């Protein structure tokens, strides 16, 4: 393999043969890469389309760079919740985090400070006194202790350095936005995925589909990379390596139409803010987007091991992630993570 | 207001860039402050959407004014160029560095833009020949006026494109970039045949020199040659006056039989020089008749400056005037003459 053959196929609009996406990733996590060829192969991904078996050798090379969790640490049915980039979403997927940690779901985040390829919330967290910058024993420790924890992408894809220097540079989103959802070092079995694109969101879910995965792909039908209030959502529902593709429309729950403008995230401070706000009780747009992404991410956790079908599925996670809010569990499990970074 | 995000994000999008914003590109480029990655995102990100006439005048444009020009009343306002976009993967080189030796030798001045090659070329098989290619404008000038042909070596008046040939380089696939050249001759000839090995790309090109009321052939060969080929027929774009012809065309009604495409081609500078010597001394074939039938275009090209001519018979004494400057021994002659010139400047 090599760059001309690798880049000429994607200018032609050609799908790669099985193997070159994983070189090219190789290269690029082995500092082989000149950040020109990074860059070119980023963007020619990109503008080709690529495909699950394309996305799952960047993902699966990635992987096997980083740095994982100790052996047993991680639960078995740990969720992660996150979304792709949209305007972005950080308040809504890092509140639905708490929420669902707070009901009993372990969860383990994954994320960068933005504007970062690997997802942001990263900042938001560390504005609410959350210490995002641990190391494999103490996420692990986290996650036993508080029920969650957050995985820092540069302490553990040291290697990704070259690939996000070069998605800085260029600042547009490209393939590898999709990368960090499917890189959790983790590897949680299942999750809430949103993206803000149909095409990607159905190759993310081919990807989790090959994996031994329980997740549900999002994306609102107004470009949220979340379920979204606004209208409906599409929704590819992964289980057993299969995908069952559908439309979702969560006025079948009593959710009134929300604006868009409503939905979306600010600045750290601004997320943080919000995030007291929704965690204390405010009600509104935010509190039930919040409170419907975390329900969707207890569905998928609930299709790892449960028998239970889907709208009753999503009864029983609508009532938890409420519950977990009105009884104050996830105000509580925010401030018991904070003293947990505290109490180093 | 352009920035790389606002601009990189449109591409991706597959939309055309507004006015203003592939110049601002270029300049960034031009003036070093584009990082390598951005400057590869835009060039792949522009190939992949396919590039306007607009957005191509705008990124030539700017690449010129960063140029070094030829003083002032140096250059015959008739001059034409003859060159092409680089072959699909496959060399012609050979063919449009002895079409210009012709050409000149016909009595149209030429001048040539180009690079060491695999980096347009030519200028390798000229060395080996004897010609000094590395030369200022004042020499270029000279060489035109007293030889009848010159070559501007890119590096020496491009240097601020040096960037962009670097990143170029490394990502080795063509890109929008490759039709720079022939739209950025720093002698800015009027007329030429200019060749390109896609078809979208030469109508885009032709819509380049049109707006610059250039009169040109612009030509495709449909096996893919950025030369007119002897293998099989041709488009070409005739521009002339601001507007454009797109044609079709076949040696085979000018009574050239066809050739194997491997017969076009050959590989090195010494081997090129010895495929030059030959011609420019008479030895008949696919490669002296693919020559002749180039050396005709360009001369059919600067007919356009003047006359709107008719099609057929402007190229019947364009393929008579090629073929006489190389059996008189015009040609041949001429190669001398530059060699000789060259050996003066010491
Ligand atoms: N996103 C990353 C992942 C790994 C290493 C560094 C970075 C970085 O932010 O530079
Ligand atoms: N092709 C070029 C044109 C101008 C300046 C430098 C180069 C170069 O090859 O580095």
């Amino acid at each position: 393999p090599s760059w001309p053959q690798i880049l000429g196929r994607l200018t032609d609009n050609r799908d790669l043969a099985r193997g070159q996406a994983a070189w090219a990733m190789d290269q690029i996590m082995t500092g082989n890469a000149r950040p020109a060829q990074i860059a070119a192969f980023a963007v020619a991904m990109t503008m080709k389309a690529p495909t699950a078996d394309e996305v799952g050798e960047l993902a699966g090379v990635m992987l096997s760079h980083a740095h994982p969790l100790p052996a047993d640490t991680v639960p078995d049915d740990a969720v992660d919740v996150v979304g792709t980039g949209g305007v972005n979403t950080v308040n809504l997927s890092t509140m639905a985090a708490i929420v669902v940690a707070a009901a009993g779901v372990p969860v383990v985040k994954h994320g960068n400070r933005a504007a970062s390829s690997l997802s942001g919330g990263a900042d938001t967290l560390e504005a609410l006194g959350v210490r995002i910058d641990l190391g494999p024993d103490l996420v692990a420790r986290s996650l036993a202790e508080v029920g969650i924890g957050f995985c820092f992408a540069p302490r553990f894809h040291p290697s990704y350095r070259h690939a996000a220097a070069v998605a800085r540079e260029i600042g547009v989103p490209t393939v590898f936005n999709l990368l960090g959802p499917l890189t959790n070092p983790a590897r949680p079995r299942a999750g809430l995925i949103g993206c803000a694109f149909a095409d990607l969101a159905e190759v993310m879910a081919g990807v989790f589909a090959a994996r031994r995965s329980s997740v549900l792909v999002v994306h609102g039908d107004d470009g949220l990379d979340e379920l979204t209030t606004t209208t409906t959502s599409t929704i590819w529902r992964v289980a057993a390596g299969s995908v069952d593709k559908l439309t979702f429309d969560p006025a079948g729950f009593g959710f009134a139409r929300a604006q868009l403008d409503q939905l979306a995230g600010g600045d750290a401070q601004a997320n943080a803010a919000a995030v007291r706000a929704v965690l204390g009780g405010a009600r509104g747009p935010v509190r039930d987007a919040v409170v419907l992404n975390a329900a969707g991410a207890i569905v998928a956790h609930a299709g790892l091991s449960s028998r239970a079908e889907w709208l009753p599925a999503w009864e029983e996670g609508l009532r938890r992630a409420s519950a977990a809010i009105d009884t104050g569990a996830a105000e509580q499990l925010l401030a018991r993570w904070v003293r947990f970074g505290r109490q180093i």
